[PDB]
């Protein structure tokens, strides 16, 4: 989901 791959960039 993109909320894992905005954490993952965060
Ligand atoms: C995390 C949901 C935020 C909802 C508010 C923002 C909506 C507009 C932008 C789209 C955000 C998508 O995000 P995500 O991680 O791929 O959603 C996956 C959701 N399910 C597991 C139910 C399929
Ligand atoms: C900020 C308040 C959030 C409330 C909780 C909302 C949870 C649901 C988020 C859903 C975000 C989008 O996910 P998705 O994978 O593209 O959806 C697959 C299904 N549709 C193609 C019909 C959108
Ligand atoms: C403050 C909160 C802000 C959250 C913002 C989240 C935004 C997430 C956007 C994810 C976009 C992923 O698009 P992509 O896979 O590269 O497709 C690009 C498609 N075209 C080639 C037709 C342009
Ligand atoms: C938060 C954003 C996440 C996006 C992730 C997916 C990227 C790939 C999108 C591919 C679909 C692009 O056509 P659309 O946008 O449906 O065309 C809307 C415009 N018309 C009604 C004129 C066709
Ligand atoms: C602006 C670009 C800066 C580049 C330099 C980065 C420096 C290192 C930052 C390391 C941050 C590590 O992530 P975090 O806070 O533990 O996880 C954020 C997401 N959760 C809270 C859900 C876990
Ligand atoms: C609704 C549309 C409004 C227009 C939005 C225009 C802004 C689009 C910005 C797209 C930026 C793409 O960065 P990227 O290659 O994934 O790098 C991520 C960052 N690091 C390399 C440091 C990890
Ligand atoms: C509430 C949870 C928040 C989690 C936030 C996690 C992310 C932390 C990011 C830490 C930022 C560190 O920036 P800095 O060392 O000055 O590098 C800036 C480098 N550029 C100028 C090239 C972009
Ligand atoms: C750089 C820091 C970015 C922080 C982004 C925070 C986004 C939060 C989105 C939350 C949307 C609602 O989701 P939910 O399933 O009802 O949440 C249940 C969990 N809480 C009770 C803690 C909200
Ligand atoms: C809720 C609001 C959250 C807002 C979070 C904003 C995050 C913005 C991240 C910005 C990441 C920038 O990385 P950077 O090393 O300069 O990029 C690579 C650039 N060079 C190729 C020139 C080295």
């Amino acid at each position: 989901g993109l909320l894992k791959w905005i954490k993952t960039l965060l």
